[PDB]
């Protein structure tokens, strides 16, 4: 659903459970990843992100985040391997960030947050006929999370942040052709994985999370651009889009697997 949920004081994460009871379920996301507790799992096949150069459609400010959607009408742009059984098509990717440098990411590692976190959302189109249907099944979705830390300016990120002024207001969009999501990935394919859920309503527990170990780097300037976005529409009082993240949720005995040893 998408109703009276947001990130404000009255409709924020702490209130979601009222309209979305699944909010206090057995496998909610995000979580705090205690690295020493992750289970090295060598049996898992290599994680592969096979993305196309021009499958991107538009970039949109939907009031919760800035999102880039893709054509999923076919099987070209998918994630596979790792804990996944079969390919999952990329539907869209978006970000979560904070008002300050020490907050922003949804998942945290050993209690530490990153200024932002990228989410590439995929669904099992092979066995379910619609994202809505896949979203209701425990094995219907796969979300790849990528942490962002501030450092060197990120090349492909320039085009994305440059387009943020145009979509500064809620409900606005622009064409965003030929953006290869592969450009927002780190060199390493090491990851952590665990059964979880969507981090925004409906909070469906149908997500196989794959959180990459190595973060990508963007500049503070680029980060500042995300913070210039607004939760509000054109003729409404301005409220900047920041702290659009859900805090860590109870692990509840779940096992986090790792594709590497540390
Ligand atoms: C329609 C759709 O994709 N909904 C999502 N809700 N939460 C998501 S997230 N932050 O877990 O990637 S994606
Ligand atoms: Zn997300």
């Amino acid at each position: 659903g998408h109703h009276g949920w947001g990130y404000g004081q009255d409709d924020g994460p702490s209130h979601w459970h009222k309209l979305y009871p699944i909010a206090q379920g057995d496998r909610q996301s995000p979580i705090n990843i205690i690295s020493s507790q992750a289970v090295y799992s060598p049996s898992l096949q290599p994680l592969e992100l096979s993305y196309e150069a021009c499958m991107s459609l538009s970039i949109t400010n939907n009031g919760h985040s800035v999102q880039v959607d893709f054509n999923d009408s076919d099987d070209r742009t998918v994630v596979t391997g790792g804990p996944l059984e079969g390919p999952y098509r990329l539907k869209q990717f978006h970000f979560h960030w904070g008002k300050k440098h020490d907050v922003g990411s949804e998942h945290t590692v050993d209690g530490k947050s990153f200024p932002s976190e990228l989410h590439l959302v995929h669904w099992n189109a092979k066995k379910y006929s619609t994202f809505g249907e896949a979203a209701s099944a425990p094995d219907g979705l796969a979300v790849v999370g990528v942490f962002l830390e501030t450092g060197d300016e990120h090349p492909s990120m320039n085009r994305l942040t440059d387009a943020l002024y145009m979509v500064r207001f809620k409900g606005t969009k622009a064409q965003f052709s030929c953006f290869n999501p592969k450009s927002l990935l780190p060199a390493s394919r090491h990851y952590w994985t665990y059964p979880g859920s969507l981090t925004t309503p409906p909070l469906s527990e149908s997500v196989t999370w794959i959180v990459l170990r190595e973060p990508i780097s963007i500049s503070e300037r680029q980060m500042g651009k995300f913070r210039s976005l607004l939760f509000t529409s054109e003729d409404d009082e301005r409220i900047h889009m920041v702290n659009n993240f859900r805090p860590p949720q109870p692990l509840k005995g779940r096992v986090v697997k790792a594709s590497f040893r540390a």
